[PDB]
């Protein structure tokens, strides 16, 4: 048995992280508006099987004006991948930043407290992911909830720059050339102002605008994956996609070096 008690599916690859679906077969359940206590209700994925465990939750919103739909692909990629993923509607499609962080939290509370799928949860496992003011919102989320264990937002959009108190690994997606949330005053800046005390990344789409986040991308699914695992399941078998090096070969044991050159 492998020593890491988190650790779900077979050894990852590079082809079975940009493949549409993971190992694990998907259900679907909803909880409706007025269900919802503090959000606008949800679409909620989650692994059929559970007899490998419980797995991590994960709360997910879409941005300004935007309902579930654009988001609504993330559901079945991540959680075939072993996670519990909830896509959000917000209480108004007005909501700004500061409010959808504290949506995507009431959801992560009915994930873990009221859901009928909530005995398939690690509830110390949880995450947050949003686009655009909902990535603004899973920032300030992870700002004043350090116990996450992962924060990825999609081409963020927020007024606040500065985010040096997130000690939650943040994984920040942004899209070259974005003209509603540019990454020269929005990804950037947040990304540059983590600290590097904190586990991050930035990953730059190429040519990419603001509204690659709502339909299937390759990309954004296999880096999401690769970041959930890691830090949500602390599975150090998806360190090679985020920091890859010549050892990941079977070939080579060791490899050092004065890079970058
Ligand atoms: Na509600």
């Amino acid at each position: 048995m492998a020593a890491n008690p988190y650790e779900r599916g077979p050894d990852p690859t590079e082809s079975s992280l940009e493949a549409s679906s993971g190992p694990f077969s998907v259900s679907e359940t909803s909880v409706s508006r007025l269900s919802a206590s503090g959000f606008g209700g949800g679409t909620i994925y989650y692994p059929t099987t559970t007899s490998e465990g419980t797995y991590g939750a994960v709360a997910i919103s879409p941005g300004y004006t935007a309902t579930q739909s654009s988001i609504a692909w993330l559901g079945p990629r991540l959680a075939s991948h072993g996670f519990v993923v909830i896509t959000i509607d917000t209480n108004t499609t007005f909501d700004q930043p500061d409010s959808r962080a504290r949506q995507l939290m009431a959801a992560l509370n009915y994930l873990v407290n009221r859901s009928s799928v909530r005995s398939r949860i690690d509830s110390s496992r949880l995450a947050v992911m949003g686009h655009s003011m909902g990535g603004g919102g899973t920032l300030r989320a992870a700002e004043d909830n350090p116990s996450l264990k992962a924060a990825i937002p999609l081409t963020p959009w927020h007024t606040n720059k500065n985010w040096s108190s997130v000690r939650v690994p943040t994984l920040i997606i942004g899209a070259e050339n974005d003209t509603i949330a540019p990454v020269s005053s929005h990804a950037k800046p947040f990304y540059n102002s983590l600290p590097s005390s904190t586990p991050k990344a930035y990953l730059e789409l190429n040519g990419a605008s603001h509204f690659a986040p709502n339909s299937s991308n390759t990309t954004i699914g296999k880096y999401s994956i690769a970041w959930l695992k890691r830090f949500v399941d602390n599975d150090t078998r998806y360190s090679q996609f985020l920091c890859p090096a010549p050892h990941d070969d079977s070939a080579i044991s060791e490899y050092r070096s004065t890079c970058p050159y």
